[PDB]
């Protein structure tokens, strides 16, 4: 058939926060999920129309030492077109996680499974299933590297073969 | 087994064969058979480490005035390693087709179904099913314009994120 | 039964990171995973010609203070040619791990379950399951000591006595 | 039927050709003399990789075939010299066509390896794969021959040896061909 | 067992190698182009003597056996040019491999002889011997051959003319041995 | 139970008796059994720390001229402490053969069964199934070159990595 299961674990961000940069509502990342965001997802993206989102997790590895103060709150807007990057907006979401910049957590969001496209128009809405929001939570003492990682599985179809 | 099906046509080469240019043996089509040479199976094999051949025929459309003289000669090596390049070798082969220019034939070949890799190595017996070979027989009188199409299927594994 | 199945954990390798040299996608380790590596498995692969992998896990455990900035990338590259080493290539192999460098870490990865061959040759894909790499994921303050560990299982076949 | 500018062309038997060949035989894979006191402890009297090209029937068909697969390999040490004769020999056959590792215990460690006095015969049943192989040579050659037969000395031969290592081959050949060298 | 002067040779399947050997295939045995005008009448396009070495598989095989029977011979003149060209050929397969006779009332005078227009192909299915011929060569080639494929131009071609002549052959061998050149 | 069964034939003793040496009682061949004596059981226990010996024969195939004199007796001790090498010894045992030296033998011992160690210790009860002797029946007249060769069967257990 024309459906091919995909799955996979990617960075779909990498950010640095220097120190005493990281106030209190400072938005570390905001990665709006799209294929092209993840490669080996991109490449499939690229030879196919339309892509459905089974299983989504993601993953906050932030390196820092533990002697770092402040935290992180984290999660999945299931609203591509939402923009609000508060912590009430993000904690209201599903699987929303706040911790301290030295321990790494999982997002298990919620979002409806519906049949998406992988190439960009005109309504996002259509071909990105949400955006991930991390915010920085009180103050950071030391300089921390943040990456977000992305535990993805897909359902992809129409064949084609797209251009970027 | 996470293994993914993938199948569709696509075309392997595209050759200009100027008038006067096409005489006996000259080799008008020389393609060793990898999925980065397909279109399609370029992306997915650049997204997978392994693939395995189910579905192999190769179509030869060529594109030129019904009286055009000459003809031309299509065969599947199944070894890529070998260099011979004549009517003798394509003859001795299956599936091997000879026509009129004007003619549109399929080649369905003998290929290996066992797992091949994606990627290039030392030895090209582990990445490439064969190659096809589309020679000269006598010489045209018209600008011959072919392309050599294939449908293919195959089955994909082991993930990854290759390079050209 | 010629067939004997043996498993085993042992270290595949052994690094030493100074304060500062780990920037970031630096290559800490690189290993390709052959009998050879693996002292137990060493002996078994001496006296036997062919091997199969029927389990395959691999522990990073770095030993560093936690007051240590950095992290990690680990995978498994299934393919012992392949030569790419940054952080998407490495992420898109299944069971890659991000980490902060005190955090140690498992990597299950997948690979096709081929029987192998104990002694090397021309073609390093007959004889070898795949590679492991390690990379640093932006600067490390501490000087990090790296130990990579292998936890393997094998199914060794056509009994021998090889030379090294 | 009109007349056309052009008509389609007639040939239709072609690309058929046999695919399967089942040939058998037996031939001398290798002959050895050794002069007095040259038969010293491991010495290599015989190192041969079986491959089509060894043996000359077999090389010509599969000069016309791709692929090929031992249904049946057997050897025979046959040694013509007589009973007066001091030491012995190993034989055995190696599986693996790329490993060069020449001794008695690399030969023992073997299935169906032999060990005989100069004067007594003996046949190797040895363990080869079933696999299809490549008739035509490549980069790596455990893809090609399925394996080496070795024999070396066990003790200082007293008088001089006649060796002749023979060969009982079936192999079937697939993947028709026109192979060049 | 008691230690004799000699012990008795244990060689048993020596001289036992398979005596027949069916192949089947189909060869180009002859291609010609001709130039406008070039083909008058009676002129030779073709003239093949058919013997194993002009069919490359068949040669080979012939190379590990002494004789050989055609179970079934046929041929294709298939030229591939226009329906505009004018002219046109007769083909025909004379059973005797000595006679050198090149006009079209010989072949015609043969079974199977075809005449057609240089745009329309045809089959010969003549007549041969099925008695076992010699693989290798002698003095009379009468025993070594089924005979000779004959090719000429009936009238002048007014275009270039390639012509393309096959054979589907099939044929027993038997005797086994190791011929060379 | 985690036990690898191991089998194959190998030489344990290669000697060579000069003529006119060979006097009655000479000890030809002495070998304490231990799997470090045999080639692939080498490596075998190099990996391993107990063995339990499931089958054990033993192939004297002595290399001289049919018309040589004498001839040799050959007997396995099932005890390794016992130092007494002499005829009598040798035919009290079980499995012992007598032939001249241009005959070849099999030994069928009586072997303990129990788990032996394969490292060596204080007390040689517990770590080989006995030793073999090869002695000499009157005056040989020709050179003889004795191998001494071993059909074994063992259980291997509790993995280690041992040193000569
Ligand atoms: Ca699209
Ligand atoms: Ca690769
Ligand atoms: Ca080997
Ligand atoms: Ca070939
Ligand atoms: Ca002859
Ligand atoms: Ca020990």
């Amino acid at each position: 058939t024309n459906d091919v299961h995909l799955s996979g674990m990617s960075r779909i961000s990498q950010a640095v926060l220097p120190a005493g940069t990281g106030t209190d509502g400072y938005v570390v990342v905001d990665a709006t999920i799209v294929p092209d965001l993840l490669p080996r997802l991109g490449h499939a993206a690229r030879i196919f129309q339309r892509y459905a989102v089974e299983t989504l997790e993601f993953e906050i590895q932030p390196m820092c030492p533990a002697n770092t103060g402040g935290g992180y709150v984290a999660g999945f807007l299931p609203d591509p077109t939402d923009n609000d990057h508060t912590f009430d907006a993000l904690q209201a979401t599903r699987g929303a996680v706040v911790a301290k910049w030295w321990e790494s957590r999982t997002v298990r969001p919620q979002y409806t499974r519906t049949l998406l496209w992988t190439s960009s128009g005109k309504e996002q809405r259509l071909t990105s299933p949400g955006r991930l929001i991390l915010l920085c939570v009180g103050n950071n003492t030391d300089v921390v590297n943040v990456s977000v990682l992305c535990r993805w599985s897909v359902r992809l179809s129409v064949p084609s073969l797209e251009t970027p």
